[PDB]
């Protein structure tokens, strides 16, 4: 039941960041919205900081379940579909999470490279992992791009993006 | 000749200080100018930032043209590694550059720059094109400066790749 009363803040807190954004939001908000006794929250988190942290924690692990769980029922071993899996459960959770536009998961890299490295049959080296890294990095700044040139996403530079990580994934794959 | 200077002290000021410490007093004690002197041509720091960085732009274009029109072969592999080299060597040189930069505005300076260049049409697919490929370089150069305080040469090495495998595919 503590643990019931976490998913609740954690899911007003999210819902609170949507609406008044980050510097609005307050823990007594966050507490009332969720319908927890104030108390609970302060005993939780420290600072406002902290709930943001376990917000994009639970963010990631939550990303890392659905793209696990779409690679085990579609997935068929390749890195395109992998790559597809990845984007658009991303682009889905930013379109679709709440509070994800502020908060996103806060590591993503490392995360990703072993369920993926895993999943695709090939040892997570150097150079492996640094073209995770890359990838990672790209990936968020051109999704980062497509919500400042239009608020669901342009479209034109999402699909930049896929070609963009393709080509390079399509060169550097071994 | 105020007005160079005061931008040359904020360059270095932005390198010692960083930007929110950097302020427009110290800028004017650095200048050798009269405080005032600042406000006549910029009303804040921000202006004044972005007066660099405009300044930055000028210079990185006028480095790249120069350097495509002594040795460039009218091919987007060379504009890809002269702009991209001439960039890196302005992070490593460039007072200021490393914290300020270029302040879209690049991406359609570039595609200005190199549209005719390449003898692309400057049309929206160009200019996404470009904006794409700014955009990632920026975070790429950034990464590579992270990892090692040169800019690690592996992750330059990764982001050239990235670049000629995306421009060689849409190109």
């Amino acid at each position: 039941r503590s643990a019931e009363r976490l998913t609740r803040i954690l899911d007003a807190c999210a819902d609170l960041l949507d609406e008044v954004g980050y510097d609005a939001l307050s823990t007594r908000a966050v507490a009332l919205r969720a319908d927890v006794p104030i108390g609970s929250v302060y005993r939780f988190f420290g600072n406002k900081r902290q709930m943001a942290d376990a917000l994009a924690q639970r963010n990631l692990e939550r990303y890392a379940e659905r793209v696990t769980e779409r690679l085990t029922e579609a997935g068929d071993g390749g890195w395109r579909g992998a790559l597809d899996t990845v984007l658009d459960e991303y682009l889905a959770m930013k379109r679709t999470a709440p509070g994800f536009s502020l908060i996103d998961f806060g590591r993503v890299a490392e995360r990703l490279t072993e369920l993926l490295s895993g999943y695709l049959g090939r040892r997570p080296d150097d150079d492996l992992r640094r073209v995770f890294l890359v990838a990672v990095e790209t990936a968020d700044t051109l999704v980062q791009l497509a919500f400042r040139v239009a608020p669901d996403g342009d479209e034109k530079i999402i699909e930049e993006a896929r070609e963009l990580l393709r080509a390079y994934l399509g060169r550097v794959l071994d």
